[PDB]
């Protein structure tokens, strides 16, 4: 689990500054700040919060870093000790059942996580419960990644007529709609948030062929489970990663850098006073 997430955090860190800006955190009048990094992964939002809030003492604001994964939580637990984040606690938190206190947080952040929750309605209700009156929820969700297009190119050089999902189909297998501004906006209002703002932001970067291969590796079995039949899996499932190796090496080289543009929906809203 953790090795894959160390590859992924090189990318998700590019989306944290806009999340924090959209939240209004810098201008917030709520004090002291009491912040949750929900589904924190390796903690990239927490990294950015400690950079922004490094003009102030540790006692003047509080941070909880919560994730369902014990392995990812342990990584953040160690980062807290290493870097001296004395105001911060990392612990296992299920977004659908947080066990966190009612009316506690001034700000909840959930970066690139809501589509992973089997019951997003339970998670939205939990966030509304654990926010203070006047508290803020700010989230990001993927609209378009481009690692998938590299796997599609690999399947295309397997010499058989094989199905492969588009960006849209892959996004919509679990929790469709969070790639749409209007859907996300409506979800915030339906959950009880006010002063909802939604926007869409792209980042342009480069990813190594080695990193693209590691991103794709755990998702290949899911892809062929959902979109291939058993005959197709029997004959060709083990051909995908070799084809991806070949595609990446021949197109970009063993240490090539693959241009990337990924786009996310950002949304924020406020609990009533
Ligand atoms: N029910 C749940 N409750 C809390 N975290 C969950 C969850 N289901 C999945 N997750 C976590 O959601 C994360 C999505 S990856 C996003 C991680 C991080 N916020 C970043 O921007 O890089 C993973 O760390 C995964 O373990």
């Amino acid at each position: 689990i953790l090795d894959t997430y160390m590859v992924a955090e090189k990318i998700t860190r590019y989306y944290t500054q806009d999340l924090i800006q959209l939240s209004g955190l810098s201008e917030s009048s709520l004090t002291p700040l009491v912040i949750l990094d929900l589904a924190c992964g390796t903690g990239v939002v927490s990294d950015a919060l400690h950079d922004m809030l490094n003009f102030q003492p540790k006692g003047n604001w509080e941070l909880t870093c919560g994730d369902i994964s014990t392995e990812l939580t342990g990584h953040v637990k160690q980062k807290i000790l290493e870097r001296g984040w004395e105001n911060s606690i990392a612990k296992v938190v299920d977004a659908q059942n947080t066990e966190l206190p009612t009316g506690h947080y001034t700000h909840v952040f959930a970066a690139l996580a809501f589509t992973s929750f089997p019951d997003t309605y339970a998670a939205m209700k939990e966030v509304m419960r654990i926010l203070q009156p006047g508290g803020t929820l700010t989230i990001s969700t993927w609209q378009r990644t481009e690692w998938l297009a590299v796997v599609e190119a690999a399947v295309a050089i397997i010499p058989a007529d094989l199905p492969f999902p588009t960006t849209k189909e892959f996004m919509s297998c679990m929790n469709p709609g969070w790639d749409s501004e209007d859907y996300v906006h409506s979800r915030f209002e339906e959950a009880g948030f006010h002063s909802v703002q939604v926007t869409t932001i792209s980042k342009q970067f480069e990813t190594s062929v080695e990193d693209l291969y590691k991103i794709a590796q755990p998702v290949i079995p899911i892809i062929v489970s959902k979109w291939w039949n058993q005959e197709q899996r029997d004959k060709y499932e083990n051909d995908i990663l070799p084809a991806l190796q070949r595609h990446l090496n021949e197109t970009y080289g063993e240490n090539g850098l693959v241009p990337q543009e990924w786009t996310a929906v950002f949304a924020t809203g406020q609990k009533g006073s």
